[PDB]
């Protein structure tokens, strides 16, 4: 499957192999497409194809005042026609299309992050934002570079994506586990919360092991176990949201002088939130093919503020411990894991 | 002298005459339509003579949506047969006997006069909101059946022309700023209108605030009026055209800011190609204006209005530098506002009479 | 049956008769002072009696010390001043009950004063007794042959009434506070968040404070400790601050590293908890039973906060200890506080039982 | 000199300094140098313990707004005065002579600043003002703690004192002859242009000391610059909790001379920044108090190498501000430009005992 888009003027039609270029932390799949000019209708003119990846915040409120701000963390730029390695997507559309097909490969470097977005709740204190990914073809004449015009009807965009999949070579993953003593009048309570791995995939189930042992006079009522997403806009804005995306409640009892070990599944989906505002995704909401974001993965030397929106995933349990006898306390704790898409293996998007 | 219209059937049985071609919309109340029909007795002899008011988007020449319709009888006369009107109570007196008043109401719900035939790079085809108010007569030659005569009735077609309310939106004001791709320091824009609702033929003081923190010169300023216009009826047509534009003669150099306040005019009169945008009249009428901003009533389903018409400021500055290494994108803010009309203003007087044709160009 | 409280003057000529001890201020308007006063005919012939109602801040003492008079009314009931009709039932049904000797007064409070406050201080504290006093006076008068009238005490007796203050129709919004740490060399925060459940108190309510400690640290909090405490204020003559916990509670729970627990503590701050009652505000004498906690003034708006004579607040104090912090990267302490108001609850012929004013001691 | 004394409540533990205010002249801090005067009965085999916090802290307390507050310690360091252990080493000339002027059970300690922490600075706000009440405390405490104390993790309050010093920034001893501030603009504006010189006598002022600010316009267009004005801005940046941004005039010269086209004019105003030119003290960065007399505008922020800024809490910068009013032919353009520069105290080169609290206004 192929996907073209055409300018208004009908002078330059561009050719990609996909929507979605995979980051799987080693490299990035680079975009490599053809742009099909009209012979008659670039003339004397200069056809350019450009990869922009901007951070964005900002949305269009009646009677708020207009507040927008945009930063480019990557351009790039290449000359399609006139003509100045190919490979086989390119070779192939040529001869499918004809003598006026002309290849652009532009790559991605590796302190980018991938496509995340986030449109607000009522309750959210901050606006829209996120980081898009445009290829652009565009047609320039020489009195237009001279007057700084890269004319609309001869230009053409496509919002492509950015996805986070594992990286190929990764040594057996160390589970996640962390525990917890809380002391109540001198006798603990102990809480063990442990992950079968690190990273989970998109649709995966996550084993939560749970392990409470409790040594005091008090009983443990409720177990509660979360996904929650947290959020942080790390550029204009430092806004915060944390997001329950799954959530299982046992509603087993631990009563005194007694131990209990619970495994819950949890899948974190977008199709298990009927709200979808306040949560970090990798497209627009409408979209079908819209996912929760993948976890933001920082590489070592890179401030974190050039990825725009950090976002990461954690197992969340909360214990509800009975009183003396009164109301009862809460105690709860998080364990971090990563969430991406699978490893790799060696235009109008549907709503 | 009160300026009268007056319009009469091929068969001169029916005449109709209005106070004024253009019903004034001010958002808490419509201007309702009173008029008189001049009946020929000999003629209307056995027939009954109604008035009707009609509303209907149409698309091409192919799609039609009536938004509203209501009609009254005239002629054998109903009940008092008194004028509501000082306008009625006159004209019944300056013309005679056979002159019989009527009242046909504009609800809440309705948009105005807005139509839009395409320039021949649109896609998309003719479209439009009418308003018309059509005096008729009735009879029956035959038990089976009622006749409606063409020569019998007259139509006119009037505008629902938008004026402002009482009230007025907040002071727009957009703040933009950019980092370009490898540039720590930001340009900031800020742009600024004095009021929210500006009049047809009113100057717009655009106050636009460049602040370069760049090393990156911004080499043009240029301040756009933009006619956006949604047809949201039959089919979804979408056009964005200038209607006025002003290019300040200013720079603004690296690590330097620059206030500066631009005056735009947004006028048909400013466009030769009338085509693209949304008018309250047809191209070729002299009264013909840009349309009005539509004002969707809380409650209303917009699909109602058929063409949803919208003003904003665009501001783009052209950047050094930038074009070629550093974006293959404009640099611009928009700030919306609404243009309509002003708000309105609220012994027997000397009427001269006119047909209701309007004059062209 | 009503309950009705009688003092009678040394000479026996006047008696006092009130329907109360404690007369209700619900800052919209107060209570005011309805009573008789019955003389006996012999021995106020040719006198006039009258009838007084002062409010009186005083430093030094429970006589040489400071006083500022804060109100002062009078009002003849002997002899008869137009009418004499009742203005209550309690008047009306006083007069028949008692006789033709028996003459109503009313005396009304204003908007601008203080209610009962007073402080007796501890052997620690520095500055002294201090309080504002409310006394209802009835006294006759007599003329002499040279022009100068006379006053008897033996001829007058007083009443230490209360000016008590109720709730009134409305409420402040639910108390709520946030406070973060980040101790030296530490990245990570710790999160304390308190909660009230309402704005306004009464004496005797249980208060639940609901605690919600977020531990980013590596640090243990120790100990949750939730008080009330009292502040006081004396704002005439002599600047004296006292804060004093009037009750306080410690959770049995430990918040340890890279956890959160949140917890509400039921606290009732009362007269009854404190063994030492000396260095807190009450609305009363220590000695007398039926003496509380002082409410918390309540300053109208364009009043000059100095004629109170005493300010007295109440907030909720958490303060959590800390593992290897105190006395290793701070020599502070990590605590916040909220504040609330504490009051008596909102406000809504008889048979009479006459019982002398003197309150019961313990 | 004059000598500064606090006595804790319980009368056990009273600490006397040398000053109020310790300079930070960037190559070393001026350490903190006193004596703690200990009653031998009200210790009674207790400890007595001296330390130095410097805290950053947002926040303010109002009825009916939820209580918010945030700290962070940037520097703790304590030593032990009693029982003595000599704990801070070596004695200085005021500690033996304070020594030997009050008796035996007079101690001595030293707490040295480093040079990664930030200078007095606080800002309370205006009411048009978006964010809270902040800044940055230097806290001397002496306290007594018994071994039951240590044990239930308590420090009495009786027992303690706490004396609020400031770090106050002046100029480095040793620095090359300075460079003047001096920066150019030219606003083309039609092809023609108007070209603005700025320049400063240096990069360094003192707290009163008057900032001579020479500009130069050159105009070549056919334009007049109406309106010349020169501020004084102190731009203020909260860089924990929450970033805050202030910018506020602090002095203000307006030289009403017209620059015709085709002409140049040079001029030199001359500007005092300052506290007392401002009635309105709220929404700037000082280096204390409102109600204290000696409290100034905070002195620029000076980054060391290496430390990251956030771990100043607020960053204090001052600029030069010239705007100039240029003519239309129906309204006017302004264009305006910053030049830096730093403001700070001069360089560096019996006894009276008094309470360390500050006097007010
Ligand atoms: O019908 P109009 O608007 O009155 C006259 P026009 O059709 O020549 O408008 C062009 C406009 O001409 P005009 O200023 O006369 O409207 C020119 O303005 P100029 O390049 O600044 O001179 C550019 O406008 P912008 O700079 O705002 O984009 C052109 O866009 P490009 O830069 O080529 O994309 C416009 O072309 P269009 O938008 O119709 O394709
Ligand atoms: O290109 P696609 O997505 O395959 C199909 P489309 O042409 O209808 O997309 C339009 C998109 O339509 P859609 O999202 O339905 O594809 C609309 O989205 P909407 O305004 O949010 O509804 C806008 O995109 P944004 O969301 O990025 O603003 C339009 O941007 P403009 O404001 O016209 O510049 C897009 O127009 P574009 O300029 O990209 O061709
Ligand atoms: O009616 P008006 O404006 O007061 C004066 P006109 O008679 O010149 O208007 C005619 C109108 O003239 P105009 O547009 O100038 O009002 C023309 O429009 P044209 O096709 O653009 O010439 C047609 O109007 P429509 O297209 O709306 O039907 C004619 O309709 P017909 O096809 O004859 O039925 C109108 O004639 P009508 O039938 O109303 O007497
Ligand atoms: O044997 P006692 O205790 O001296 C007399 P009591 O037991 O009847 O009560 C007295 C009461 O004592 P108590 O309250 O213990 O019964 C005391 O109270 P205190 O002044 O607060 O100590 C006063 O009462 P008020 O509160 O009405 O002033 C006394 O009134 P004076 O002010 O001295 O005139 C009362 O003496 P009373 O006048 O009734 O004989
Ligand atoms: O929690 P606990 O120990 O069961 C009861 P507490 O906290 O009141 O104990 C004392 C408290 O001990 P702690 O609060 O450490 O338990 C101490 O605190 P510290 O002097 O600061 O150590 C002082 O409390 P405040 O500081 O709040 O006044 C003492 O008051 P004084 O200063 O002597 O008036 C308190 O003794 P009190 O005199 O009240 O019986
Ligand atoms: O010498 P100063 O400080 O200029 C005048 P002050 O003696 O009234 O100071 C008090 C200060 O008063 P002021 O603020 O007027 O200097 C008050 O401040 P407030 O809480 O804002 O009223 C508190 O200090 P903070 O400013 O640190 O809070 C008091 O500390 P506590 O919380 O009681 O320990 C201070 O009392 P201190 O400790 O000096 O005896």
């Amino acid at each position: 499957v192929i996907f073209k888009k055409i300018s208004r003027d009908k002078s330059v039609t561009i050719y990609l192999g996909k929507r979605d270029y995979i980051d799987h932390v080693e490299r990035v799949e680079p975009v490599d497409g053809v742009v099909l000019v009209d012979p008659e209708l670039v003339k004397g003119k200069r056809v350019y194809v450009s990869l922009t990846c901007a951070f964005r915040y900002g949305q269009e409120d009646i009677d708020v005042m207009g507040l927008s701000f945009r930063r480019d963390l990557y351009f790039s730029q290449v000359q399609v026609f006139p003509p100045v390695a190919t490979t086989r997507l390119q070779e192939s559309l040529i001869k499918k299309l004809g003598a006026n097909t002309y290849p652009f490969l532009l790559t991605f470097p590796d302190y980018l992050p991938c496509s995340v977005m986030l449109q607000p709740a009522p309750q959210d204190v901050g606006k829209s934002c996120g980081v898009d990914f445009e290829i652009k073809a565009f047609a320039t004449h020489s009195t237009d570079v001279e007057e700084d015009k890269i004319p609309k009807k001869s230009s053409v965009r496509l919002l492509i994506r950015k996805v986070q999949h594992a990286p190929r070579d990764m040594g057996p993953q160390p589970r996640a586990e962390a525990s917890w003593q809380f002391f109540m009048s001198d006798k603990p309570l102990r809480l063990a919360v442990s992950l079968s791995k690190e990273i989970y995939y998109h649709g995966e189930p996550i084993p939560v092991t749970v392990a409470v042992t409790n040594s005091t006079e008090k009983t443990v009522k409720k177990i509660k176990v979360l996904v929650e997403q947290v959020t942080n806009v790390v550029l204009y804005s430092s806004d915060y949201y944390i997001k329950t995306v799954a959530a299982e409640e046992a509603q087993e009892k631990v009563p005194p002088n007694s131990s209990l070990t619970k495994t819950l599944t949890l899948v974190p989906l977008l199709a298990n939130n009927r709200e979808r505002r306040g949560i970090a995704l990798d497209g627009k909401i409408k979209h079908e093919d819209t996912n929760l974001a993948s976890s933001t993965i920082i590489k070592e030397g890179i401030d974190k503020t050039v990825m725009g929106i950090l976002v990461s995933y954690q197992i969340k349990v909360k214990l509800t411990v009975s009183g003396l006898l009164l109301t009862s306390s809460e105690v709860a704790t998080e364990v971090p894991f990563r969430l991406m898409h699978p490893q790799p293996e060696d235009f109008a998007r549907q709503n």
